[PDB]
């Protein structure tokens, strides 16, 4: 399976289909499927755990990606199984995941913590408990909890989209930290990112 905090799962959370694709809550799956063509990974039709996933090198690595395609609510339902069935621990796992509690163009890493009422995030800390990495992509707070419904499955005005395509094609440049289980080194580098 994994080994120590190598990371060698990436998944990206987010709903399925054409209509959600350039919104909010895809963010995670923009993160992965830049990743996915910068590395060469194929992210192919994997029906036994609800997703796409996709396994190949990055930096002499053997990773895996999976993009959930169980609508976000029910992420877990893929990425429960995946995980468990290749054998992957928590702390070898890095979920890119749109943050309500961030400034589009803000990226953070984070290693454990709660959901932030993510339902993505809700659907998997309670099967593998809280201690895997995020890529935490800022996309704003629309103000209410009743707008942030309407605010995640809206396509971001094109300011907050640049902002965001920079900090991602930033975090981009440190996975290679991250598959080398340089976790400090890569919190330290994408925390640190600033769009201007």
């Amino acid at each position: 399976g994994s080994h120590m905090s190598n990371i060698s799962l990436i998944v990206g959370l987010g709903n399925p289909g054409s209509e959600y694709a350039q919104t909010r809550h895809n963010a995670g799956f923009w993160f992965v499927e830049q990743l996915a063509d910068k590395y060469g990974i194929t992210l192919k039709n994997d029906p036994k755990f609800h997703g796409i996933s996709g396994r190949g090198n990055i930096e002499g690595h053997d990773v895996r990606l999976l993009l959930p395609m169980t609508y976000m609510n029910r992420s877990g339902q893929s990425v429960v199984p995946f995980s468990k069935f290749y054998q992957i621990a928590p702390e070898a796992i890095l979920i890119a995941h749109d943050e309500l509690d961030m400034n589009p163009g803000v990226i953070r890493l984070k290693t454990g913590g709660g959901h932030g009422g993510h339902n993505g995030l809700r659907d998997i800390v309670p099967h593998i408990g809280p201690n895997f990495h995020r890529l935490r992509i800022g996309i704003g707070h629309p103000g209410s909890k009743e707008r942030v419904s309407g605010h995640v499955l809206g396509k971001a005005p094109s300011n907050e989209q640049s902002l965001m395509d920079g900090a991602i094609d930033h975090a981009l440049s440190k996975v290679k930290l991250l598959v080398q289980g340089q976790v400090p080194q890569a919190m330290n580098q994408i925390n640190a990112y600033k769009p201007a």
